[PDB]
């Protein structure tokens, strides 16, 4: 539009701002993170310079596609991390709203009706630490 990349150096800004984990609130992601997802998934579902998304609908589709084919091939914490990051910057990004932590992104994607799969429990836990000296 009126520019080269500001929208783009923008979302990422911002999303900067986005923690992990959720019981934790301390590590952040950065554009390191974010552009490795997105240009990995660019190559797997694309393999092409001029393969990128450039509307909601078509990154939604590439996302969903992302964790589609990845998970029949199987489950890692790359591929995780990469649609976690997709969501994150696409909500901190398009909606230049940044969440706070990686969860809550991929959450009101989802509750919005981005994503096909919605969930109410995806990670936490009580009790935890090392033991007691009695």
């Amino acid at each position: 539009g009126n520019g080269a990349s500001r929208d783009w150096k923008m979302a990422i800004k911002r999303c900067s701002n986005v923690a992990v984990g959720v019981g934790g609130k301390s590590k952040k992601f950065g554009e390191g993170n974010f552009r490795w997802a997105i240009r990995m998934a660019n190559v797997s579902t694309g393999r092409e310079p001029g393969d990128i998304p450039e509307t909601l609908d078509q990154l939604r589709l590439v996302i969903c596609d992302l964790q589609e084919r990845r998970e029949k091939f199987g489950s890692s914490k790359e591929i995780d991390m990469a649609i976690v990051t997709l969501k994150v910057f696409a909500v901190a990004g398009l909606l230049n709203m940044t969440v706070s932590t990686a969860a809550a992104a991929e959450n009101m994607y989802s509750q919005m009706g981005l994503d096909t799969r919605p969930s109410m429990k995806e990670a936490g836990g009580k009790e935890e630490g090392p033991p007691q000296a009695y």
